[PDB]
């Protein structure tokens, strides 16, 4: 599913992640533009093997499984491929998790190189929340 940005925003919303751990709404829906162009099956390959997955793209290396990626973790206790489903539950759920484990957003790299200490709030501005 290809999500539009306030459809996006709105179940990120719904889900709790509107300043979960202090990160605004338009900090999460702007690391999906640019993680997965809100495109809940993206993936893509990491050099070390990992792949990342979904809206957020979460890597195997420490949050997924997807029986590829030896002598990774499975932070998230989930199969990665749960992570590309339409609805974007177990995304969130282990977003919340990330998240919480010391580092912040600056887990998702793009959202380090393009989101923060920028306007986020232009990536909610305009929808009904
Ligand atoms: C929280 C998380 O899994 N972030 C990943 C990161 O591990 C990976 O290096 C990158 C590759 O582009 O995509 C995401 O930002
Ligand atoms: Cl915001
Ligand atoms: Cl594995
Ligand atoms: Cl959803
Ligand atoms: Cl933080
Ligand atoms: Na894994």
């Amino acid at each position: 599913k290809v999500f539009g940005r306030c459809e996006l925003a709105a179940a990120m919303k719904r889900h709790g992640l509107d300043n979960y751990r202090g990160y605004s709404l338009g900090n999460w829906v702007c690391a999906a533009k640019f993680e997965s162009n809100f495109n809940t099956q993206a993936t893509n390959r990491n050099t070390d093997g990992s792949t990342d997955y979904g809206i957020l793209q979460i890597n195997s290396r420490w949050w997924c499984n997807d029986g590829r990626t030896p002598g990774s973790r499975n932070l998230c206790n989930i199969p990665c491929s749960a992570l590309l489903s339409s609805d974007i539950t177990a995304s969130v759920n282990c977003a919340k998790k990330i998240v919480s484990d010391g580092n912040g957003m600056n887990a998702w790299v793009a959202w380090r190189n393009r989101c923060k200490g920028t306007d986020v709030q232009a990536w909610i501005r305009g929808c009904r929340l």
